């Protein structure tokens, strides 16, 4: 009887683990799926308007992107592609017997609160039914409703216009003049793949982002431990790793002119994973314009900054991402941003969960983050967990990023899945220094798995092949300082911490780290008059590419005092070309030898074409 009856919207990864989690706490799942098969966005249809495209592979290694008690098969590789992922989801649904609860061809239409119960409107027309449930797990994913920007004249463009959700492979670009717009992962992969077939590829973007390949050195991009992520200096570490472990890539990244500015990295600190677009841009295979499109003529495109007119455009691919606001129509009455504590639990009745939350999950795979929410909701349903009033207070904000490995620590602690810092601090610390290995979270607490330890052991043996120990030990001292003086004294007494550790924490007091919810969040931060603007812009670009401050850059100082390099000089002139479409011939710097000599030349060349 007490089997609670939970309505799960979706058969994708979230719905699968959401159902398997409630089955561990003896509840009864009811999955409704609009499509005819499980798998989610990893399912292709023929008139494709959403869903992963052919070359898609996971950005992060299998060691951090799959479920706690169900390892992925890496025979064909550590970065799983479309076939293996949907394979995985089907294997999971079968070991934990999830198929029986799935009702395919069944679209949820409305969810309304009904006392403490929930009334759900299922199915479309003559199959329209209505059932009642104890809780609703919203597991409908993202990336389904394209977002089309409003651009002047695009509605009258006479070429083909696609949105990336329709993309499957690059045979569609063969022989064509392509304009790719947007520089998320989709724009990156499409632009890169287009550059191996198309007649010409033009890549439009407004602002530069950080790109890493899948492997950084001889380890996956995602092998980074919470301790490192806590020294903060967000990605100063990852950048160091790149610079020290991937020097060739780092020089090539610079020469592309696509390495972003500090102001750029603070504005979006999210690390995008792509393998290849930067090499293609370096080689001239792609023509990047970092600026804003002014308007679209009938078969071409005009740019605001440079005045560039690209002509005879065959295809525009709008890689402009998704409006995920409409994926929440069946709960139109609710404001997800304002009613969901942590963007995850309906504040007045958590029986209503939003598994994906509302933020951007970086650093490791999405699956184990979803799983963690699933294990947590399973306990809220059992009555074994009652969100406290600081929990209910949190609001997921627009733009925010979630450093998953931290989110799993924060949540893994609430559920008692990690050694207690107050009693097993040394162990807690080892955990904070391993990458996000999901088997770590099934060694203790609710529903462990005996085979977990051995799984976690292979992943950690691959981790062990940089330190900043000093900084790390300072994170140790500051964590400990953050536990308080009573717990510190107790750890000292019981022999968990040495006398040095204890005394240092005693000194690192006003710098104490207290792990909390927002530990896991990152918030991004953002004629004559014309000719002054040009030279001002050129100096900044020289400042960016040189790592020098505009004070030290002066009009009449010879440019060669400034210590350029082949790499930094290239980077400096591709950046010029990207914003003003001016090409610097191979003698530009032998003939113009000061800043003022260079800007006056380029501004002339600029205005001999269309300016402003
Ligand atoms: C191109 C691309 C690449 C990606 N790469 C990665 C990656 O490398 N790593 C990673 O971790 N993640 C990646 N993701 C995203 C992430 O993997 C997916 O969101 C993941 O599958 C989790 O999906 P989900 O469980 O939230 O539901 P989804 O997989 O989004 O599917 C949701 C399901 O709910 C169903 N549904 C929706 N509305 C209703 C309704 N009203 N009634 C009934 N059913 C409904 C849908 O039919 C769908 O089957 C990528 C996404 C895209 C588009
Ligand atoms: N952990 C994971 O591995 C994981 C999980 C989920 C999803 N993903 C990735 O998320 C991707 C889905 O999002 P997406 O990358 O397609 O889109 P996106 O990240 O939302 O970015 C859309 C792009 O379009 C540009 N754009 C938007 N509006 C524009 C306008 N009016 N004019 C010009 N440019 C505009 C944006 O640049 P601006 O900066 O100028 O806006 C942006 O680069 C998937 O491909 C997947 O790889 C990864």
């Amino acid at each position: 009887r007490t089997k609670k009856r939970i309505c799960i919207i979706g058969a994708g990864p979230a719905g699968l683990v959401m159902a398997k989690s409630l089955l561990e706490e003896g509840h009864e799942p009811v999955i409704y799926e609009t499509e005819s098969v499980l798998g989610g966005i990893w399912n292709i249809k023929a008139d494709k308007t959403a869903g992963v495209y052919n070359s898609t592979r996971f950005q992060n290694s299998a060691d951090t992107s799959f479920f706690s008690d169900f390892p992925a098969d890496t025979t064909d590789g550590f970065f799983l592609g479309v076939d293996q992922v949907r394979a995985y989801l089907q294997a999971y649904a079968s070991r934990f017997d999830i198929h029986q609860y799935i009702h395919y061809n069944s679209k949820i239409i409305a969810v309304t609160e009904h006392g403490d119960q929930w009334k759900v409107d299922i199915g479309e027309g003559d199959q329209q039914q209505t059932r009642y449930f104890d809780g609703v797990a919203m597991c409908h994913g993202r990336y389904k409703h394209p977002f089309i920007p409003t651009i002047p004249g695009l509605d009258q463009f006479q070429g083909e216009v696609l949105h990336s959700g329709q993309y499957y492979d690059n045979r569609i670009f063969a022989g064509k003049r392509v304009l790719v717009i947007g520089n998320g992962v989709s724009g990156m992969d499409i632009a890169e793949e287009a550059s191996h077939v198309a007649s010409a590829v033009f890549w439009s973007m407004r602002s530069l982002r950080l790109v890493l390949p899948r492997m950084v050195g001889y380890l996956p991009n995602d092998f980074i431990s919470p301790a490192n992520l806590l020294i903060s200096k967000d990605n100063s570490i990852i950048m160091e790793r790149l610079k020290n472990s991937m020097p060739e890539y780092y020089e090539c990244y610079q020469k592309s002119g696509l390495f972003p500015s500090l102001e750029d990295f603070r504005a979006n600190p999210f690390v995008h994973i792509n393998d290849g677009v930067i090499q293609r841009v370096a080689e001239g295979a792609i023509q990047t314009h970092v600026e804003d499109i002014e308007r679209f003529t009938g078969r071409g495109c005009i740019f605001s900054a440079s005045g560039t007119h690209i002509e005879n455009i065959d295809m525009v691919v709008l890689c402009t991402g998704y409006d995920n606001s409409q994926s929440f129509d069946y709960v139109k009455q609710f404001s997800m941003r304002d009613d969901f504590a942590m963007g995850l639990f309906y504040r007045q009745n958590p029986s209503l969960v939003n598994t994906y939350g509302l933020q951007n999950v970086g650093t490791t795979g999405t699956l184990p983050y979803l799983e963690m929410v699933a294990r947590w909701y399973a306990q809220i349903i059992s009555g074994n967990y009652t969100l406290d009033a600081e929990e209910l207070n949190h609001r997921a904000g627009e733009g925010e990023i979630v450093v998953a490995p931290l989110a799993n620590v924060i949540m893994g602690l609430k559920l008692g899945l990690l050694p207690d810092p107050k009693t097993e601090f040394q162990a807690f610390w080892r955990c904070l220094n391993y990458p996000s290995f999901p088997p770590m979270y099934r060694l203790r607490g609710p529903h462990a798995d005996p085979q977990a330890q051995s799984v976690l052991s292979r992943s950690v043996q691959r981790s062990l092949i940089g330190e900043h120990d000093s900084q790390l030990q300072t994170v140790k001292h500051r964590l400990l300082a953050g536990l308080g003086e009573e717990v510190m004294q107790a750890l000292l007494a019981r022999q968990e911490i040495s006398q040095e550790e204890y005394l240092q924490a005693q000194r690192c007091g006003e710098n104490a780290i207290v792990l909390s919810w927002d530990t896991q969040v990152i918030r991004p931060v953002k004629d004559r008059l014309a000719e002054e603007a040009f030279q001002q812009r050129i100096t900044e670009l020289m400042s960016q590419t040189l790592k020098l401050d505009v004070g030290q850059i002066t009009a009449d100082r010879h440019l060669s005092d400034y210590g350029f390099s082949s790499v930094t000089l290239t980077a400096f002139s591709r950046k010029i070309t990207d914003e003003y479409n001016i090409r610097l011939q191979p003698f530009v710097f032998l003939e113009y030898t000061t800043l003022k000599a260079l800007t006056d030349f380029l501004y002339r060349k600029w205005s001999e074409q269309q300016p402003a």
